[PDB]
């Protein structure tokens, strides 16, 4: 994605996840954006308040402790 | 699908929080020799790193409470 300009409706699990991009508003694009990395070479832009993002960017994290 | 463009190695080089703008885990037990965190950037050049080391630990750590609170 160069911008985000919407969002994906579609909860995706933390086990198909490996890594996300963050998108701020003024840096290059007008919104804000969690852009999801899955695991299947694809990715989703996802909106930044959902409950279910900061829940997969919280177990990320927590993964990279055990690192 | 094709296999994971593995890291093989760490850079040497500290960079900016700043510049750093998401990542991307890679783990041993996923079938590369060694775990690595690959860092984004805006110009979409990403970079191998040490998961173990202070700089990248610091990067990942903000990242994740910079979204908690967005």
């Amino acid at each position: 994605f160069d911008c985000c300009l919407g969002y994906t409706d579609r909860i995706l699990h933390p086990k198909f996840i490996v890594g996300f991009t963050r998108q701020l508003a003024n840096e290059g694009c007008d919104i804000n954006a969690i852009i999801f990395h899955t695991k299947k070479k694809l990715s989703v832009c996802a909106n930044p308040k959902q409950t279910w993002v900061k829940y997969i960017v919280r177990l990320l994290s927590k993964k990279v402790k055990n690192m």
